[PDB]
């Protein structure tokens, strides 16, 4: 296996031989392919010519792009007070003494590490856009550069090929002295073009002018966005923008793994702290500009692997994402609500035509898919379970108006977990393992989270798949023993333990079915049994279904009625709520609430339509919420959710974290 890199210099090219010289031996070979510019390389790879490169996210944003779609697979890491993270500071530096502030940069000379590049021109430009300095409504106003060569009196953009006013104050000889690997180019570049007086003002990054001048840090200042101007040191408190690393992308394929241990050994032998002549990353110091940031940058001190989830949108977050997509498009009162399942989109379509259309659908197969259009913006809200709700406020998703069960019009609240199991048997919470079991999916609150939290703590084993002799726990690998109980679809294709109303036994009421056919104890809730018996539930299986043929397995290992759940249940938790982005909060409740008050359960039209009803089937919502309560703005998902509820999710997870929690937890630093 060989490791085809590519590089868009010839000293990059010198310094990926120099690498391919001393890991011949190695399990992972590596190759060197150089080529005129990354957009070549992003090319290349995606044609099956090479295999990988590192990119600033501005460019990270334009491989992941259709026909090229490549993902970013290793990300570089920067030292941090607060701990080295996948990010960096975008900072305007300026000689200190110039006195000019953020507010007076029209008419100044301006230096960039390149276009498209993060700190160099994505940060800076759309800033001074959004503040209104450069004047530009979008892409019927004209292209980004002309406004900004009509901003700048003259600049050295690398790249810049609409605007020859950019490329006026570049270094360099006159046919290339403005490509994107010139001598002013990259982080150092602009920094020289600063200190050589060629540039009023350089956006770089900021470990810059430590690399570039650490004696000289005095000679310069920051440019803060209140208009201030602190020392260099100070960016933490005078910088643009937080942005993701620049990382490695490559082709969605097999090869992701050897590029990665390629990485890894080759980070282990040449690391930071080697003692080797050669040094994967720089080292940083002083030397010519045209000799840094070559393959990786030189401040970097460790690359990471990033969650196979991690898609380049997502890798760069939402508003990156928005600010770069809008400098390329140009010149709301509707929810975009996620369903789980076709039973969910059907309710979902029928919602969208009574509301008249203030609600649309969205269809995915699991629940996970959901947060993740929410956190792109492709879907606005979801209504979560607690647990589910734990995993969106890590992806940055936050609670704002949640389910209340007891009284419509008391809009704390909460619901019981507990352990349920036939009537006529032996069964308790101490001789549960190698029995079969039955849970609403895995992630869930009742169905999940409390019951194997709770057998976590007091056993401390993580291997769940064979506690229970086998069992059906929605969610789980498909060949794993807790999906052997489950039953698909019953159509085809089969859909066996797929997370959603498709899976006979997902959900409260799917795992109570379960338990009925096939299980020696159910995760639900509360009020599952009552909602199933009675003749509620016109199922084959539970139509005839009665309360006492139930009972509730406590801690203590006695049992007692399904109606004194109170006193013996797994766990009092926080209810289901409705999630989305920070900004969207203050539409989604207006917009929900007046939805609620036509459709409710006292709704002014609710013969039309009932939020809160579904055939058995909590679609949507649960079908024992009563109505929606006002999650106060700001309240965190930890806040939401409580302590004890919080503790619990968040040591069970360091079991086995999700796709989704571990994407989304890379995304926080974590
Ligand atoms: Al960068
Ligand atoms: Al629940």
């Amino acid at each position: 296996s060989v490791i085809r890199w590519c590089t868009i210099s010839s000293p990059e090219e010198k310094k990926c031989n120099n690498l391919r010289d001393l890991t011949q031996q190695e399990r992972i070979s590596l190759t060197c392919v150089q080529k005129a510019t990354y957009l070549d390389c992003i090319k290349a790879i995606a044609n099956n010519e090479a295999d990988a490169i590192s990119l600033d996210g501005g460019q990270v944003f334009e491989a992941g792009l259709a026909p090229y779609k490549l993902k970013p697979i290793a990300a570089e890491v920067y030292e941090h007070t607060e701990g080295s993270t996948t990010s960096y500071y975008a900072v305007a530096v300026v000689k200190k003494g110039t006195e000019f502030t953020v507010n007076d940069l029209q008419g100044k000379t301006s230096c960039h590490t390149g276009l498209g590049r993060s700190a160099g021109w994505n940060i800076p430009i759309g800033t001074l856009i959004h503040r209104g300095a450069i004047e530009w409504e979008g892409i019927e106003s004209g292209s980004v550069e002309q406004a900004v060569a009509k901003f700048f009196s003259a600049s050295c953009v690398p790249g810049a090929t609409i605007e020859q006013k950019l490329c006026r104050q570049c270094k360099g000889d006159p046919k290339t002295k403005c490509a994107r690997n010139a001598p002013y180019s990259g982080y150092s570049g602009a920094f020289h073009c600063l200190k050589d007086g060629k540039g009023d003002v350089a956006f770089v990054k900021h470990t810059t002018v430590n690399e570039n001048a650490p004696d000289q840090k005095d000679e310069y200042e920051l440019l803060c966005l209140d208009g201030s101007r602190q020392p260099v040191d100070n960016y933490k408190t005078c910088n643009w923008a937080r942005v993701a690393a620049h990382a490695v992308v490559a082709r969605d394929d097999n090869k992701v793994e050897d590029i990665w241990s390629f990485l890894s050994k080759a980070q282990s032998d040449f690391g930071v702290d080697t003692k080797s002549d050669f040094h994967l990353f720089g080292p940083p110091g002083k030397k010519d500009p045209v000799l840094k940031d070559l393959l990786f940058k030189d401040s970097a001190i460790m690359l990471k692997r990033v969650p196979s989830l991690m898609d380049s949108q997502l890798y760069l977050g939402f508003e990156y994402y928005s600010a770069i997509q809008s400098m390329r498009k140009d010149q709301e009162n509707r929810i975009q609500w996620c369903a789980v399942g076709k039973d969910e989109k059907s309710k979902c379509d029928r919602w969208s035509v009574v509301s008249n259309g203030d609600v649309e659908c969205t269809v995915v197969d699991e629940t996970k898919d959901c947060i993740i259009k929410i956190m792109k913006g492709e879907a606005d809200a979801v209504a979560l379970d607690g647990g589910l709700v734990y995993t969106a406020g890590v992806c940055g998703l936050v609670p704002v108006m949640a389910e209340r069960y007891d009284d419509e019009s008391q809009c704390p609240a909460s619901y019981f977990a507990v352990a349920v199991a036939r009537k006529d048997s032996n069964v308790n919470w101490n001789n549960l393992k190698g029995k079969k079991s039955c849970h609403t999916a895995v992630g869930r609150t009742a169905g999940w989270v409390i019951p194997m939290g709770l057998i976590h703590n007091r056993t401390g084993t993580c291997n769940f798949d064979e506690y229970f002799s086998e069992g059906c726990a929605p969610g789980s690998p498909p060949n794993s023993r807790l999906c052997q109980l489950c039953q698909g679809s019953g159509g085809i294709p089969p859909e066996k333990c797929v997370a959603s109303s498709h899976e006979k036994y997902f959900g409260y009421t799917g795992a109570l079915r379960c338990l009925v056919e096939k299980g020696d104890v159910a995760f639900i809730q509360h009020s599952t049994v009552e909602e199933n018996t009675g003749g509620k539930n016109k199922a084959d299986w539970a139509k005839n279904l009665q309360m006492d043929d139930f009972e509730l397995l406590c801690t203590d290992g006695r049992r007692a009625n399904v109606m004194d759940y109170r006193e013996c249940n797994l766990a009092e938790v926080p209810t289901h709520a409705v999630v989305v982005r920070p900004e969207k909060a203050n539409k989604i409740r207006d917009l929900l609430e007046r939805q609620e008050k036509r459709f409710g359960v006292n709704g002014s039209e609710k013969s039309k339509f009932m939020m809160f009803e579904s055939q058995n089937k909590d679609l949507l919502f649960k079908d024992l919420t009563k109505c929606l309560f006002k999650v106060r703005e700001g309240t965190t998902y930890k806040e939401f959710l409580g302590d004890k509820f919080y503790t619990v999710i968040s040591s069970l997870k360091t079991c086995n974290p999700s796709d989704i929690l571990q994407m989304c937890s890379f995304l926080e630093g974590k």
